[PDB]
């Protein structure tokens, strides 16, 4: 029992660490890495079964090759991620996910607000992230891959919600 998640968003959203983080439980604050992968995975436990979550990251491309045509194919649950600090990001997330229901359809999906725990000084307010949340009819977390909040909610609401 395998289930296929993309990760989705502006470059620099902090979607590499996210996977990272849930993946090998790291986080590398330096970001001189070295070696190419497709995806990572780790097994999860849900409603006593032992899935297989593999994690793409789709890498801010804009207009899809066939690679990233690949990466797409058979995802089952999508992450959104903006960043605190960066409102480009946060206003390009309606245009993605039009882009990831063109794509696959209407998969599960959450909202990633990434790098919570610079909060105290957020290019975007709460009420904004929510509000839009509600607009695009998905679940909201607000995350912090390097504190390790809300990293592991969002991928085990993901797996429940395609379970389900
Ligand atoms: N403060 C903070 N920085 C983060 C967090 N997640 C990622 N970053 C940093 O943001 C930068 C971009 O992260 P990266 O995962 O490469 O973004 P990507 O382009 O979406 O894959 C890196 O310097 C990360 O260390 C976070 O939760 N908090
Ligand atoms: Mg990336």
């Amino acid at each position: 029992v395998a289930i296929k998640m993309v990760v989705v968003g502006n470059g620099a959203v902090g979607k590499s660490s996210m996977i990272q983080r849930y993946c090998k439980g790291i986080f590398t604050k330096d970001y001189k890495k070295t070696i190419g992968v497709d995806f990572l995975e780790r097994q999860i436990q849900v409603n006593d079964e032992d899935v297989r979550l593999m994690l793409w990251d789709t890498a801010g491309q804009e207009e899809f090759d066939a690679i990233t045509k690949a990466y797409y194919r058979g995802a089952q649950a999508c992450v959104l991620v903006f960043s605190t600090t960066d409102r480009e990001s946060f206003e390009a997330i309606s245009s993605w996910r039009e882009k990831v229901v063109a794509e696959v359809g209407d998969i599960p999906t959450a909202l990633v607000q990434n790098k919570i725990d610079l909060l105290d000084d957020s290019c975007i307010k709460n009420e904004e992230a929510e509000g839009l949340a509600k607009r695009l009819k998905l679940r909201f977390y607000r995350t912090s891959v390097k504190e390790d909040l809300n990293v592991s909610e969002v991928f085990k609401y993901l797996a429940e919600k395609h379970l389900q």
